[PDB]
């Protein structure tokens, strides 16, 4: 047990009466300890434990996710966000206006174009680089054009002025998430803020209730299948990928009620069979508005981006010309702007509510929008040497590298090193006609979500091997839902340091140590922590729920590997797979242990008290929502065993 | 120019003190303060019985080392080469420990070898063959004052020492012999194969008499310093009848390429170190690419001047002329002189296809370990302590060495390659047999295994299907990959020469395609060279993967660094090694054009880099530029016959629209006429020097005319489409 107290970007009150914001905690990319967080009090930055500071206010935004506690499976989305040094009491969010004229990166509008300010030139008491708390010169990098026009009108409007100064500066676009946030704002000559916040929360089960931020906890690491009411997701049944709109989600049962938009009816769906991820329209995204009849130019709910910054932004030349112009300066309602706006709210009836710059909220369909892309942040032998390489190999149709003369010396050593310490769970097959291609098969360890599951990797050695690491292509036998492991990509890339902390070296690294690393580091009991951004939460209390929701996902997709392994034939491993699953009786174990696991889950259908004896079991209890998808794979796994028993 | 004499491994003599002889180990331009780099006209030499590096002018030739199977010429300027078929050696002798020179020169027919066996020799037990890899030999040493004291170790000792002062070795007795067995007799049936086991690892004592020594006739050529003995004839002291060769005089029987034979003095000849890939000799089995079917022929004669050869098709039995550029020999692919082979049973074949030679060697892993020698050292010390007392057996130094007609006629040495395709093989029984090539199987020795409209850059929409890496699984790269390629795409559009074209793709940015036009006055003049590129998963930290589309046939490569299998050989592709900081993708393109496509591409091989303009490499240079020219014109055919995805109209603008196809056909037919007029003249014209290819040989015109016929029909169909 190791609960986390303070989270990033909120405000914290240790000793004296008259706070601070913290930029570090248990989540780290100065290393921290099991209970200390970074901090930076400023009216210096120290590293104090969490036992000293106290919470005063937490910062949320319309679109962020939170829970009542880190153990509560139910999550919610924020819909709206609700003492100051003069350099009586408080002041509401509507009793103070931001006197900050222009900020770095704020969107502007001119003609029918839209851009962002990349550089500024303030002059107070010199003019340079800004970042001080009167801007004079602004450098705009115009992005896209208004999507509400005709090609004759589109080609007319060109790229406007790249530098703005003097009397030419208009339409300043505000964000409904940047208001009421150390800012400089007055109204009855400046006032600086030093706050109380409450957020209107929309829970997953449809319930909406407003609460204080001191009781809530941010949900920074959501599950890939987590959705919220109003979101446009994709219902991926094995028959077809249908478009549905989420209405309610029962995170405890891992089920959801979605409206099939082609049918208009609400049907119960398994959350594991919903693939939201980008596709949709998140709350707070700036989007264009097309015209009636005209669409987004896209297909089923997948609004496109329209960002297109010029190249002169990626340089650090142009700064000398902008600085020379700025130095010469100090010496001597309603409108037609209805084609742009940010996402305000997502209605349950599949309609998106857009707020125009003229404070005019409008409701538009998803197909009439276009997302904005700003600058942003951019019989069981372990080893054998088979004669011919299989045609189903990933690199069979890949030009073979020539290597050198001493390459066969290392391969002779690797072949022995494999045959020496290869466990009976990992199988390797080499080919003489293709000395550059290898194929491995790793059986999932015991008491893991990958228990008794096949994992085939096709290998290729570069012309510089062993100086270069072996190129591994993982055969991900998923139906396009997600990755069976955070490191094992669906595209085939195996994400490890051994195949690239340490690296690959011909002096220490080897093919044997790489295979046992994949079985030892990747295929573990809690594979959710294999993601590098989650490894800092080993056994911590705030990483318990996410490990359960992932081990369940890994256990369901692991059985799908047994489906494809017994369906499509693996070249050189066909007889090896039948000896394991059909001869030694492993398919009966996979079907049997899953059947007993489904039965034990229907007993404790309403009981949330996991038995203390079932602890450390990789997947102790099933969700009854993920069981819905497991019965589909088991139904095909049972049908293959039916044809096997009928053969004899 | 820069002539070079004194090739490695012969015998020389200083201009002064004409009593000392040299061993000449380090030769000028080959690859402690000694073993340093040597400059133009400097050779290293050790002296029998004080190493120094002296200029070549100070020393003087005495004798030269030639073995049956080696190649030689009268001079480096001569195009016609030959092969040594027999080596006669006469030498002066001197007692090893008495230092008494016997008067008169003696032949190898009246002397024998003093050492019974040495390292690397072959031995046969049961029906197995093995090689001695390590020896434990306890020897005697004559102390300063009497005392023939014994000494136990690691071989490498012979009769005659130099230091615990100036002591003389009186005897060298090999006790334990570590034999690395290779394979068994290939004539025995598979049932009898398991009945014969892999013999012991160590051999000593009374077990030595069961072995069978195999003497190599190619090594029986008497060398300087060898420990030899006169056949029944100075004894000095235990008797010590061991002599040391003072100097030698070698005469060789040569088989020239033109079928003629003559005996020469080795002082007149010059060893043919690096021969052309197409160099054949009478009696050799080669492949002939006549059209679309490689045939089995036996070389009868070779005209090295006209670069043609008379071959005998074994399938038909007729003798036909063939261009030496069309022959594709040596791939091993034929039995050479001095090689050891396994005579198969009557009827049984080599198991391989058209003239191929099966390999035999199977060096056990204990030979490469590092160990078992500690057990051999403890074994040799145990032998010495017990050899004096009772219950111990030693010596028995027989090891067969048969001279009658024993059943050892299943494994022998290749003596001569007859013109009728048959191979003369000498058995250990000192009797020769004639056998076809199919009945033989070469022995892979253990020492052999241990040693071995135009634009410049346009981002095309889609990558074509003819791309080499179109079927490869794409990687994922890093985040800062498109930013790196943006700088790479900018660097290409910055300083790309008009002779190199690069086309990237949008549907998958990990693949690129390049095309280089060979510079003027090069064997690649106005020729297409397309390389398919793929970016690695760790790019740019890792070098880019380049696959050269070698449109050659099964003859050879268009360049020593451009393999027929696509591998481009350059240190810049992982010069300096690949670097993500300094090195870029652009400089990898201009280096391939600037370094791989030069005027004399034969020197692109790093081994031949030390030969630049020297009178040695002048012949092999023009021999290679001729091939590089014929294969370059063949690339124009493969570039217009099939289209290249992306370069579809870029090729038509350059060859058909810009008229470079008539430029290639015009320049080629001009070289045909100039080669016909200068034909016969052994000397190269003066005004035609500094030209990449001044002349084409008679055989070089043959292979080029076949490409010109297909290059003319493409010009015919182009001029016929004027409707």
């Amino acid at each position: 047990r190791a609960a986390a107290k303070f989270y990033q970007e909120d405000i914290v009150r240790k000793d004296d009466s008259n706070g601070v914001i913290l930029r570090c905690w248990q989540d780290a990319e100065r290393p921290l300890v099991q209970g200390e967080v970074g901090v930076s009090y400023f009216p210096m930055r120290e590293i104090v434990p969490e036992d000293t500071l106290e919470l005063v206010d937490r910062l949320y935004q319309p679109g962020d996710l939170l829970k009542r506690s880190v153990d509560d499976v139910r999550s919610g989305v924020v819909t709206r966000t609700h003492r100051l040094e003069h350099a009586p009491g408080w002041k509401s969010m509507e009793e103070i206006e931001s006197a900050v004229e222009i900020d770095m990166g704020e969107y502007v509008i001119y003609n029918d174009w839209v851009g962002q300010v990349v550089e500024m030139f303030d002059e107070s008491l010199p003019e340079l680089s800004a970042r001080l708390a009167k801007h004079t010169v602004l450098a705009v990098a115009w992005l896209a054009i208004n999507q509400s026009l005709s090609p004759e009108e589109a080609q007319g409007k060109p790229r406007p002025q790249r530098y703005w100064y003097g009397e030419d500066l208009l339409t300043t676009i505000t964000r409904k998430a940047e208001e009421a946030m150390g800012d400089r704002v007055k109204l009855n000559d400046t006032l600086v803020v030093q706050t109380r916040t409450s957020v209107d929360v929309l829970w997953q089960d449809g319930t909406r209730e407003t609460m204080d931020v001191k009781q809530t906890v941010p949900y920074l690491n959501p599950d890939e299948y987590d959705c919220w009411p109003g979101d446009h997701v994709l219902w991926k049944t094995e028959d077809h990928k249908r478009h549905v709109v989420v209405q309610s989600v029962n995170a405890q049962d891992r089920t959801a009620y979605v409206r099939v938009v082609e049918t208009g009816a609400v049907e119960l769906a398994s959350v594991l069979e919903l693939d939201p991820h980008g596709l949709g329209v998140r709350r707070g995204d700036f989007v264009f508005i097309h015209r009636e009849g005209t669409t987004n130019g896209a297909r089923a709910p997948m609004v496109p981006r329209i960002g297109e910054v010029e190249e002169w932004v990626r340089e650090a030349g142009w700064r000398s010309e902008m600085t020379e112009l700025g130095s010469r300066i100090a010496e001597q309602g309603d409108t037609s702007l209805n084609w742009f706006g940010e996402v305000l709210d997502l209605r349950l009836d599949g309609t998106i509510e857009v707020i125009l710059p003229s404070a005019d909220t409008i409701v538009v369909p998803l197909e009439r929008l276009t997302r904005l892309y700003d600058s942003v942040e951019q019989p069981w032998k372990r080893f054998e040497v088979l004669p011919s390489a299989p045609v189903d190999h990933a690199f069979y149709n890949t030009p073979p590298a020539q290597h050198t003369r001493q390459f066969m010396a290392r391969m002779s050593k690797e072949y022995k090193a494999l045959q020496s310490s290869l466990p009976d769970s990992i199988l390797v097959r080499a080919y003489e006609d293709r000395t550059d291609l290898l194929r491995s098969l790793i059986i999932g360890p015991e008491n893991t979500p990958y228990e008794d599951a096949p994992f085939v990797i096709d290998w290729m050695l570069d012309a510089n091997f062993p100086q270069t690491p072996p190129i591994a292509h993982f055969l991900s036998w998923t139906n396009g839902n997600g990755r069976v492991n955070p490191n094992l990509y669906e595209e085939g890339k195996v994400c490890l340091s051994i195949l690239g902390s340490e690296s690959w070296s011909a002096s220490r690294s080897s093919l044997l140590q790489a295979l046992v690393s994949i079985q030892g580091l990747v295929l573990v009991k809690e594979p959710w922590f294999c993601e590098p951004a989650y490894e800092k939460l080993r056994g911590t209390e705030d990483g318990i729920v996410n490990s359960r929701l992932y081990n369940e996902k890994a256990y369901v997709l692991s059985r799908g590997f047994v489906r494809r392994a017994l369906e499509i034939p693996l070249g050189g491993l066909e007889e090896e797979l039948r000896w394991f699953y059909h001869t030694s009786g492993k398919l009966r174990k996979v079907l049997g242990d899953a059947r007993a696991l489904i039965v034990k889950s229907t007993a404790t259908q309403g009981d949330a008290e996991v038995p203390e004896a079932d602890r450390e079991r990789a997947v102790p209890r099933l969700s009854s929502g993920g069981i819905i998808a497991l019965e589909r794979t088991l139904g095909k796994l049972q049908a293959l065993q039916d044809a096997q028993t009928a053969t004899e």
